């Protein structure tokens, strides 16, 4: 794409805000564990590592429908929505602050609950098209049949274990692609913004922060934002909290929704 | 409202200066056990999470008096306080360098008394108006009925382990709403800042800073300030900073007070 | 104070350390630099500190050249902790890692590090995890006389002012925010039970004074407060009894002249 | 190399956009294992320590042949001005039912991949040039005889002992436990690195788009492609897999970069 | 109680020049022809305070080099002279890859099937760059070491308790590599105005080393006033010390490792009075 001149004056600001709901495993809103994965299973060797459906964290994703960009196809510019800034943030993150929940508990059954802990992964994508994937996998075996309506690859490969260019993907169902074996594509997403950390270990703590005051600029290096493709806006996040740990030692992930503002304004473009 | 000057010169100024006191769950001044919570219990089950009364952490709040500034209210102009800052400090963060408490103890009962440690929870609000509530919760089931001075909804539904925007209140009750199960709506506060932090983990160091030396920037991306509603001025906060783990491994949060000193400017707003 | 300008030409500085006040705080005795060793409460009820456990503040007043009026004013500091090498030493008579065959354990655990420089002494605020603690086996302590369980949170009828080197503790006085407009403090603390110390020194940091004004402490009656303290772990003896140790602070301080209405 | 002005106009800038494949130990992407080493041995003793073959990770490296600049006083060299880099397959972390070790005495989840991660990479117009230092100078590489290490072994490389360099020219063969950036040379590379030690220690890690690395110099010069090469290196080790029975491997992921270039004139 | 002069640069050709070198560790095994070089003799540990007395070669030491530069003054007398100016540092520490090894003859994870412990635990960073010796004070844990097992170490010939605080009386200035213990002595930060230094230390007993190597940072050692360290008497002094952790023995026997450091420095003649 060719990019012109800013389009000024009356009604060429937009915003769009939306939250996101965590897609942990147990994904259905009208049943117990919501947000929650089903509990973790540990496969025997690594050609048997068939995970439970539902012990598996997706990626969240939508696609929103921007103001009508009414205008004449056969001249030689076109207007395009492009995404300047973005508002973010994790939702109820007060909600970790809770350790009388049925857990293992601390000190010979008389100290607290374990809170949710450990493993924290966090990522948000803002752009114009959706979000281009890699795949990449621990476990080039792993063997995603026991849910059918998780989107991997028809065939598995050693090579996967890389990072072969022969697998990619594209981001266009919520509660789908795991993360475990899709990742950005950093060879593409030239139209997209994306921001991820991986904090790992056992029973790490969790370190999270909440404010409405912070303003990521999704502008990159010549000052052009994501520019929406067809007036389509795609927003796509993960937010793993931690394990929740059983009675039993039984253990869950936990995932928190987040919320995006986003600021769009009109932009110019060759056709 | 649609913001027009600042008033200048003498009188245009004031400072607002107060404290809040933590609501650990013992919230009572004249008991012992002050700025503590009761002794943490744990669920048998899920189906089954009743939290004793006074063991959990509620939000710190207050509605302060502003000088009255409009003696008439059909002038074609009016005046509002206007936030401009705000500098707030955790008060007695020194008090945790204390190890012979009677507590736990390091090293076959020779070594120290545990300090008060493990999951950190820091958040303070300022605003026009009062804080905008998300309900979110880690149990849908919970029940909170051994205390009916809590403010919770009065219907419990699987979806608000997740974001369900039919879940909302407002923070209008010192020591009453759970942190456990509200947050800061994102999708309003246009009026309020906020700004909170959340470390967890079993035993974790807390980690805490003060100074009289930090200046917090109330005002927006457009240079403007929360708008005090009726001349009065929010300001809540939670300070968790951690577990006092008694001898016999019984646990309790420990809370600290919060200081806040907040500079307000006269605006002139259209009427 | 008016502030009005500042007298051109007119600056000096005022150089200084502190030693800590850790509990055994006589320089010709054993154990100083630490504290004596640590007990615990059987009940709260009970929480009586043995004299020399309990970390205290350091301070100071510097009296500073006799001068509308002019006042001196401090500008900067540069400050730093001294002797943190000193925390490179395994084989101290401590516990030791690996069945009796490994390092000695390090002075390690809580760290609280803060300083304060002003114009007047550092105003305190009492606030306790424990209303009861019985202060009585050390005199020397400056503590409230009447205790009350509404001193677990803030009460602001319990303040003092820090006067006095080596007899406030750190576990009952904290700096009080509603006043120290003439002073600035700056505090961390890192806890847990054996968490490793993080610390730096270096020569070469100034921390400005000033406030957002371009004001800094105004030395009223000629005296320049310093405090601070720097608590850098505990040391692990054989048998498991620990003490606090802590390190001493240099402080340099640049001040200059200037007028005020009077 | 005497540096005049930059080429001013239009074809004066180019990209070059690849990755590099980790490299473990198990280096061939047709086989079981590929981007981990073989399972970690340890030694009896210090004078008999001689790790299995492909249990020890090495640097990844390409040579990218840039467009060439000179059919025939002053000459073009392209200058790399800047870098966008980043780990590919972070989320692939995300992953606590492989075969592995349990928490909670075996009903919690597997341990995810965890321990000591060490990240770095370099750009440059020519090999980055090597130091050897090593922790047991006895270490025997024999078990595979494409390492590439020096010829003979003393106990002063276990310091800085500047008779003991190489250059790095050879993907997946210069370990990283004994080769490490000579600080002493590569005037004409930028590298940066970082280690992060320790037993089960959580792996921290980011990736993004949006992060531009400058590779200039403080004379405002980045590194000058000598021969129209550009060279560039690296290594991410992100922990252990800990097997069921308590057998571990290293485990590395890919890195990518984008890098802008420009066209520099220096002298004959 | 409480309580040279500078004229302008020297401009124009041969005005800066450039100082490289390294410093090899000294943990205590300080001979580069010995086994167990750059790494301590193993840690033992006193039974009591008053029988604290380290073996020979347990304890680090400071890196030190005092480096010859040009020659700038034929004649002393003249009514100003030139001196060479410490303007800038490049420092690394070198070799933080060799840390990526978990094969050596150590302790194991995991019921003797996981990898060899790597080194890990306490780090202590520090370096020094001036125009005379760093400017020592004695401090320590415990007065009562007895350091007599190595007369080759440089310490005080009497003990005092006040020494576990800052005794003025005890003071020093680092003339020897190899020889001053980390452990009781530090900068004096009540001098070394014409030396800048920089330091860190990570503690605890088994703590993650973190550590970044980099050719890309510089660090400036101009003072607030815009002057660097003056080298007197054509001497440029550097120091330092990088203790990244325990080598831990199959039999938990542990010993200090220690990187060398590398340092470019940039200097500019500047003119003093005379
Ligand atoms: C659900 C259950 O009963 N699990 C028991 C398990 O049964 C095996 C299969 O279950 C899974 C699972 O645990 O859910 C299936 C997962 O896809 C596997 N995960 C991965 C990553 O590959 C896991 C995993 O392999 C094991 O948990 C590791 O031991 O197993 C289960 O679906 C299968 O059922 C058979 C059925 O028995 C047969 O009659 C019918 O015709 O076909 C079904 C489908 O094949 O049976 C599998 C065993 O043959 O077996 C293990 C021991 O092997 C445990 O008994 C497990 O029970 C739980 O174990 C927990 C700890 O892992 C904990 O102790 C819980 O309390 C147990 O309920
Ligand atoms: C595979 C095996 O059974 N190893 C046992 C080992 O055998 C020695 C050689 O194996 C290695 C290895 O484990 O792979 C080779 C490595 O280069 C060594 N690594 C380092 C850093 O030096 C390791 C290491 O020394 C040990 O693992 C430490 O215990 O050993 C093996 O290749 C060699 O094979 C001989 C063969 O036996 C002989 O008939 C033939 O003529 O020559 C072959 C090649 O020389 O035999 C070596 C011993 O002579 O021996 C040790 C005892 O020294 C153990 O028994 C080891 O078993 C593993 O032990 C682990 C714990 O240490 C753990 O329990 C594993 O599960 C065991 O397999
Ligand atoms: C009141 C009483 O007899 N408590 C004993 C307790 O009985 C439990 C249960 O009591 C409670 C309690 O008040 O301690 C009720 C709480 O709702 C629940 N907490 C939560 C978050 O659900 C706690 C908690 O489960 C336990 O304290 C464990 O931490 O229990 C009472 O209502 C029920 O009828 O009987 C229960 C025992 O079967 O039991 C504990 C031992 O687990 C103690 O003996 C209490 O004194
Ligand atoms: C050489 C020897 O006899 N070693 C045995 C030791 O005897 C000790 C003591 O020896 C030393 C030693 O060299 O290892 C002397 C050191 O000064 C001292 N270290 C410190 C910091 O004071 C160490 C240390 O106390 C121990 O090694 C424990 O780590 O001991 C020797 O001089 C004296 O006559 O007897 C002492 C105890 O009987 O004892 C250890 C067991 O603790 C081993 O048996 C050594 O082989
Ligand atoms: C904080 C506290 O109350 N400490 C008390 C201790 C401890 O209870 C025990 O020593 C267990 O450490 O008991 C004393 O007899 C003591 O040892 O001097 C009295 C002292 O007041």
């Amino acid at each position: 794409i060719e990019v012109l001149n800013l389009v000024t004056g009356p009604d060429s600001i937009t915003t769009i805000e939306l939250y996101l709901n965590t897609r942990m495993g147990q994904n259905d809103e009208s049943k117990d564990n919501y947000g929650y994965s089903e509990k973790v299973t540990v496969a025997n060797s690594s050609d048997q590592d068939k995970p439970t459906s539902g012990e598996i964290p997706t990626y969240s994703t939508a696609r929103i429908n921007l103001p009508m960009l009414n205008e004449d196809l056969t001249c030689n510019t076109l207007t395009m929505w492009e995404a300047v800034s973005v508002k973010t943030e994790v939702v109820g993150v007060s909600s970790l602050v809770n350790v009388h929940m049925a857990t293992k508990r601390m000190y010979d059954d008389k100290g607290i609950g374990f809170p949710v802990e450990g493993m924290n992964f966090h990522m948000f994508a803002v752009g114009g098209e959706p979000l281009e994937l890699q795949f990449l996998t621990g476990n080039y075996r792993t063997d995603y049949s026991a849910n059918d309506k998780l989107v991997v690859p028809p065939i598995k490969h050693q090579s996967t274990q890389g990072l072969n260019p022969h697998y990619k993907q594209k981001l266009t169902k919520d509660g789908a692609f795991p993360v475990e074996c899709w990742c950005p594509d950093p060879s593409k997403n030239e139209n997209t913004r994306y921001y991820g950390s991986y904090t790992g270990g056992q029973s790490t703590p969790p370190v999270l922060q909440f404010t409405n005051t912070v303003t990521t600029v999704l502008l990159d290096e010549n000052g052009v934002g994501p520019l929406c493709k067809g007036d389509g806006l795609y927003v796509s996040c993960c937010d793993i909290v931690g394990f929740l740990v059983g009675k039993d030692g039984d253990m869950q992930y936990r995932g928190l929704p987040r919320y995006f503002n986003i600021l769009l304004r009109k932009r110019t473009v060759r056709n």
